[PDB]
DNA sequence: GCAGGCTAGCCTGCA
DNA sequence: GCAGGCTAGCCTGCA
């Protein structure tokens, strides 16, 4: 089900890294878009054709520091999943978000969006 | 629990409905979005400051033919509520999504957006 | 467990 | 081929 799920998305992981820190982070945000079915499709057909087409925010609860923690480490959730499918060498305050982001990190909203291609490398 | 969210909205009704199809509509909605806050608030904030800055999609359950019934009618869940808020003389296919709107009516997704300040009046072919 | 009300989904009657 | 009406299924207020 979501087994089958996770490992299509960890085709598409770029090394930046480990793979039990990476097949952690997935099953944990699979988990949250379980019954997100719209929010789920939109990050499988973003992950898989590259952002070629306008995708839906992807989104996950946002914490009070802003930090997710997966397998122990905290991160802010954009930077994990952006490092993990787009640029694995991905540092601090490299990421500006697109015009049509809903949910960016930055807008301190319930909701942050994780989807990698909702964001620009600066 | 949260009437208070009904009451705000109900006085942002434009009178083209009756005050208990209005009420139905309204806490209709209102309890769909009882556990996704974020929506909610883009909802309040949108309608109150007549979505004078961008808000966030507003989104409920798509049906399978597209129309929704509120107190034994029915019609398109966009159309609704953009009658209630906006246009209480909207007719059928007057209404154009806007650009950043992510779950537009025409989409066809498995949520509609219902902001009414995520689509523009226009004319029927 | 139960009473009762709301509606999505299905069906039908005029067109 | 739609608009609109009927109700099974789901949900809730209850004692
Ligand atoms: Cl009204
Ligand atoms: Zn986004
Ligand atoms: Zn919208």
């Amino acid at each position: 089900a979501c087994l089958s799920i996770v490992h299509s998305l960890m085709c598409h992981r770029q090394g930046g890294e480990s793979e039990t820190f990476a097949k952690r982070a997935i099953e944990s945000l699979v988990k949250k878009l379980k019954e997100k079915k719209d929010e789920l499709d939109s990050l499988i057909t973003a992950i898989t054709t590259n952002g070629a087409h306008p995708s839906k925010c992807v989104t996950i609860q946002r914490t009070l520091d802003g930090r997710l923690q997966v397998a122990g480490r905290k991160g802010f959730p954009h930077v994990i999943y952006a490092r993990l499918w787009r640029w694995p060498d991905l540092h601090k305050n490299e990421l500006k978000h697109v015009k049509y982001c809903q949910y960016a990190f930055d807008l301190k909203c319930d909701s942050v969006c994780v989807n990698p291609y909702h964001y620009e490398r600066v």
